[PDB]
């Protein structure tokens, strides 16, 4: 079908070509890597700072290309601890122009009854699955390993 195809068209033109985090409430970078971790098929790995567990709210910066032009650029990504989904993230980018470069920053924060499990537990047996959208239209699942360092 003609979606299947558009699909793999904006996977083919798609690049993400640097991202980090920040702490939400003072600033300080905790994380940054240029490793396209939007690319599907490939277990991903990134070692992230035990402080992250610690903060209410982590400010997120992606930076990425798209020759396609997209309608509503939106992300999904689930967290799982050992297979189970802990947490759901829900994120709109909106309209892509085709040909362009964009700074995306989002705003993340866990469930404020929810109470995190110690970095030693979760190191290693946290997945963090994204699935790349436009709009109804699946472009890309992809998957990082997260170590807690
Ligand atoms: C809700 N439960 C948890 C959630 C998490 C997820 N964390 C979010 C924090 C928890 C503390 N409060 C603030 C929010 S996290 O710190 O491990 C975290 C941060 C950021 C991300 S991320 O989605 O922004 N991203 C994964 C990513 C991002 C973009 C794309 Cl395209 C692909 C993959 C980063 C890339 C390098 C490391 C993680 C994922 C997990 C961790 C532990 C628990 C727990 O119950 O123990």
């Amino acid at each position: 079908s003609a979606k299947d195809e558009r699909a793999r068209e904006i996977l083919r033109g798609f690049k993400l070509n640097w991202m980090n985090l920040r702490d939400a409430e003072t600033g300080k970078i905790l994380w940054q890597g240029t490793e396209d971790l939007s690319v599907p098929g490939v277990e991903h790995e990134a070692r992230v700072p035990k402080k992250i567990l610690k903060c209410k709210a982590v400010s997120r910066e992606l930076n990425f290309s798209s020759t396609e032009q997209m309608e509503k650029f939106r992300l999904e990504q689930k967290v799982y601890f050992k297979g189970q989904c802990l947490e759901e993230w829900f994120f709109e980018f909106g309209f892509v122009i085709p040909n362009s470069t964009n700074t995306w920053q989002s705003l993340i924060e866990a469930a404020p009854e929810s109470q995190m499990m110690p970095a030693s537990v979760l190191t290693g047996n946290v997945i963090i699955e994204t699935k790349f959208f436009d709009d109804d239209l699946l472009v890309s699942t992809s998957r990082v390993r997260l170590f807690y360092v």
